């Protein structure tokens, strides 16, 4: 019941007691482990108050006022407000705490050593999609900071009856369009083909290019979503060149500086925030391994290996592995040259081990999903590969939610 | 009930029903996943259900479930259990059991080959000298002059737990490690403790960087005994690089035959505590783990030095670059010497084909994503994108304690 995790490279053993405060479920049973499943998964008055109490208990404990004057009053006041209104409103301090701890609790996030330095933008007074656009532009500008990226989240009004949902329809604030070609292939980002169509097949004027920044599709108060173009001067992009291969720049590659997830649901004290875009900065492998070299994405491995003149006859020449490394050197080199914040996988995974040690010491544990924390290249030469991790679900949390074009009462 | 797994690269969705036949536990609960944890004395009370379950599976596989032969064998095993408190497997049952323990090994990416296992029945063995002879014959057969063949040798099953057969080596062929007084290590740091035991048991160590360890073999619960594998039976491969002529001067070599010897084979409730098995290497086992783990031979520095990469900042990816070149050299060396090896691209593709076939013909394939995904180039192999369900089926291979921690020395 008091569990231990071992690092097999260093023999360091940590003792986890935090998991005993886990609330939600993992998808696993003692008969079957679902650790590699990508997606392992109204609201009444009964359910809401224990959730608020659990959250307020940990909030007042965190400020060393558990069982105090203000603690009992706040508990009473929220209880009064739920009994009356069937919901409640977070104090600004509780919202900031809840958002920072949702990130602290994100077991798939390797960047959590930064969790306490998060800029929380309270957008709970927003009422229209034009107001949403305004808040998102300000977020993008703040977070981008001319390349000196700063972590931020913008929190739109919480769900009420499920009919008045605020939703950002984009999966990330900044992504590249994808169109299926006449000759059967795909131009741009294949992952965004259905979305790039919903933008066109409902308003947008696509420049049908390969790296077209998609428009925002914003939904306020349950209404139909509206299209907005992010001002291009707010979208920091990096042309990708290689520090050795001069032909690399001729590949035509670029990527955007700001990774900003916008389709997750933020849960704090039972309250659900369905529009809560958040951003940090890239780990190099997200772009160079996944975005560029996945077969279902831009899938550039063949072209790069050909220009390197590698033996592509046999897989055992490891031509894919060689090109992969060069592509990721170029991504890192390009961002660093343009003074755009980026972290390589060696530095980020080292940071996470230090974060884990901090969390075990000051908190008694750190939920972590090994399948997601280990980078998608060079796994075993990073320290996290050799680190046993316990995965469990703590709240406040970021959760997945259905894509809105499958749920919108249109 | 049914369970579905999806491949996010190809959108193929498979449906698992085999997990219903799972019995052992995973370590996980509804509230915690132990998927990345490395490691999550038997009476007649529990033995006959285990035997009956196994014999049901065996007679089903041969299309004889419920036949007179099936019923007579159950009756015969039942009587032998209450008469003798254990039972003996037929040769055919042992072969089926060993093949299916491999088929059920959720951490093994090489399972497309499970039905072509050569099973050596060594249940008549009585002494450590006899174990040595069986293991020599296994090594010669499996090596096959570089054309490797999968094999397993099965020594007598556990009785009261005081008479165990054990191979004290973790693998039949491994290099020694020696801790120096200055704190540095010569050879394989993974094997320092076992090397100390061998030395204490009388082994005369050459004290080089690639000394093949002696076999330390325990029969019938007696103290273990040292034996040197005849060197002409240990096939080794000097490592060189197809383009880098200085790579040979690093002085690296490795052995051809990977042969695990510390696991326990469970078949029908019977426990075979000495069951060495062997296949052939996937290149990354040597080039990534054996050579580049910080806690193993740890050659990333010197390789990158000789390559003259920028080693001052990690963001040059000098480690990633040297890692690839080393793994090219491993594959090139084995192929050039005509010693069986498989690269991680081929092995993971074969495993995906295996897994799909197992879903079609068997209703599932238990698989441990954490171990199946190779330790370099993860997402450019197809297993990275493949959802997998992990569960425990029997027959199975299990971990067991290191014998020096449990053995009662006879002196
Ligand atoms: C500041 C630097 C950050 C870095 C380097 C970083 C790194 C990463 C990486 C590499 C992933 C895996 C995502 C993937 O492979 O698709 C991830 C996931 C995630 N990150 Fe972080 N992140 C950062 C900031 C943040 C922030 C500011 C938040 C929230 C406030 C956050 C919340 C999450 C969540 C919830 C996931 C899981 C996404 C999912 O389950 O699909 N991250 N992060
Ligand atoms: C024929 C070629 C084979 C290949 C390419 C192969 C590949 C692998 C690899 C790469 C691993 C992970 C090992 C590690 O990272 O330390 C593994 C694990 C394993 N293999 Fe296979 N294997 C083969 C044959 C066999 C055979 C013949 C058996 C048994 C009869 C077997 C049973 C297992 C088991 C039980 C594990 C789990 C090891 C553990 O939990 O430590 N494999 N295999
Ligand atoms: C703040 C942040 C920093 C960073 N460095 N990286 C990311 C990227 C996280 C991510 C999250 C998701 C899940 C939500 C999307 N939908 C499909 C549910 C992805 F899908 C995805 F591709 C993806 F990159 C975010
Ligand atoms: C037949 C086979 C083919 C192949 N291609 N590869 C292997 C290697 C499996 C392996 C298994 C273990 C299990 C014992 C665990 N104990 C020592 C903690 C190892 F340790 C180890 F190093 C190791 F390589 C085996
Ligand atoms: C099937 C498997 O769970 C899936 O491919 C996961 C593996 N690990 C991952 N890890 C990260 N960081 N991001 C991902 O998208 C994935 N995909
Ligand atoms: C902590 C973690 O479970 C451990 O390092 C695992 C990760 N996956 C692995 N996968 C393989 N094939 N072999 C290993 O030794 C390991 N080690
Ligand atoms: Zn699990």
């Amino acid at each position: 019941r008091f569990l231990k995790v071992k690092n097999w490279e260093t023999d360091v053993v940590l003792t986890d007691t935090l998991h005993l405060k886990s609330t939600l479920e993992t998808g696993c049973t003692e008969h079957i482990c679902m650790g590699s499943i990508m997606l392992p998964s109204v609201r009444t008055k009964d359910q809401l108050f224990p959730l608020a109490k659990e959250f307020l208990d940990q909030y007042y404990s965190s400020i060393k006022r558990f069982g105090s004057k203000a603690h009992m009053d706040r508990l009473e006041e929220v209880n009064k407000e739920i009994e009356s209104t069937s919901t409640y409103q977070l104090k600004d301090t509780e919202l900031i705490y809840g958002a920072k701890h949702a990130w602290r609790n994100a077991s798939r996030c390797v960047g959590r050593i930064q969790w306490s330095k998060l800029q929380v933008f309270d957008a709970r007074d927003c009422t229209t999609a034009h107001g949403m656009f305004n808040y998102i532009c300000n977020h993008v500008k703040y977070a981008t900071n001319k390349g000196n990226l700063r972590s931020a989240i913008t929190i739109f009004p919480q769900r009420t009856d499920g009919k008045h949902d605020f939703r950002v329809w984009n999966s990330q604030l900044i992504r590249y369009a994808g169109y299926k070609q006449p000759d059967g292939s795909t131009l741009g980002d294949p992952a965004n083909v259905q979305f790039t169509e919903i933008c066109i097949q409902q308003g947008w004027k696509a420049p049908r290019g390969r790296f077209d920044v998609l428009p925002l599709l914003l939904q306020a108060n349950g209404n139909d979503p509206e299209l907005f173009q992010i001002p291009p001067e707010l979208v920091l992009e990096v042309p990708i060149r290689h520090p050795k291969f001069d032909w690399f720049k001729d590949l035509g590659l670029k990527w955007y500086g700001l990774p900003a997830v916008s389709n997750m649901l933020l849960e704090i004290g039972g309250l659900e925030f369905s529009a809560c875009p958040f951003s940090g900065w890239y780990m190099g492998t997200e772009i160079g391994v996944r975005d560029y070299c996945d077969n279902s994405r831009y899938n550039i491995l063949e072209e790069v290996a050909k220009k390197m003149d590698l033996d592509m006859r046999k897989t055992s020449s490891l031509w894919k592995d060689q090109a992969l490394v060069e592509i990721n050197i170029a991504v890192l080199y390009s961002f660093q040259s343009d003074k755009v914040t980026i972290v390589d996988h060696h530095s980020a995974t080292e940071s996470f081990i230090k974060h884990m040690e901090n969390e075990y010491r000051c908190r008694g544990g750190c939920p972590a999903d090994w399948v997601w924390i280990v980078p998608p290249m060079s796994g075993s030469i990073t320290p996290v590969f050799h680190q046993e991790m316990l995965n469990y679900r703590l709240t406040p949390s970021f959760e997945y939610q259905p894509d809105p074009w499958n749920t919108h009462v249109w």
